[PDB]
């Protein structure tokens, strides 16, 4: 039992909600917070931009002395960073972006990183002004992480077109 509420269950183990990934993570403070990142931990937009504001930039800070001392994450990789006040910690996770004209074929590695976790709150990667489509990604999604997930999908229009169209 964990305290994750008002989820729709589409599988064994991934659910979904309409809700603020930020807001979620606020509310149950979960072990792991995942964020739709870049290479470079450029929290600018989007999730990233959403969470690392919440943070008050600490998320920016600890991002950008991570780089400093690693490089850049590869496409499809990953890291755990501090969750800040919204998770004990935050895995940082790089989906491809077909704005930038990245292999949407890496998607499924990048979901492969929340199998190292027993449990996440995370959104749906490469979506939004990731530029993929949000349908596949759920498949993706589903058919790739074997732990327990907790989708938070802040757009309504979205979800609604989310759950009416799963299979
Ligand atoms: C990778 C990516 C970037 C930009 C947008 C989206 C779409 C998703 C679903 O609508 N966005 C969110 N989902 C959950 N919590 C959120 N908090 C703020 C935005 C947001 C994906």
């Amino acid at each position: 039992v964990n305290s994750f509420s008002g989820y729709l269950k589409l599988t064994d183990n991934v659910y979904i909600k309409n809700a603020d990934i930020v807001e979620e993570a606020k509310k149950v403070k979960p072990t792991v917070v995942v964020n739709a990142a870049n290479v470079y931990l450029k929290h600018g937009g989007g999730v990233a931009g959403a969470l690392n504001k919440a943070t008050n930039n600490a998320m920016q800070v600890e991002s950008d002395d991570y780089i400093a001392t690693n490089g850049p994450l590869k496409v499809g990789g990953s890291c755990v960073l501090s969750g800040h006040n919204l998770a004990k910690h935050c895995l940082h996770v790089v989906g491809p972006n077909v704005n930038k004209g990245e292999d949407i074929q890496l998607l499924k590695s990048a979901y492969e990183n929340f199998n190292q976790h027993e449990v996440l709150l995370a959104p749906l990667l490469s979506a939004g002004i990731f530029g993929a489509d949000p349908i596949h990604s759920l498949r993706v999604c589903v058919d790739t992480v074997r732990t327990n997930v907790y989708l938070a999908v802040f757009d309504k229009n979205l979800y609604d077109k989310l759950v009416s169209s799963f299979l």
